[PDB]
């Protein structure tokens, strides 16, 4: 799942 993008966005 997307969870890696999530740490640069918040």
């Amino acid at each position: 799942g997307n969870h890696w993008a999530v740490g640069h966005l918040m």
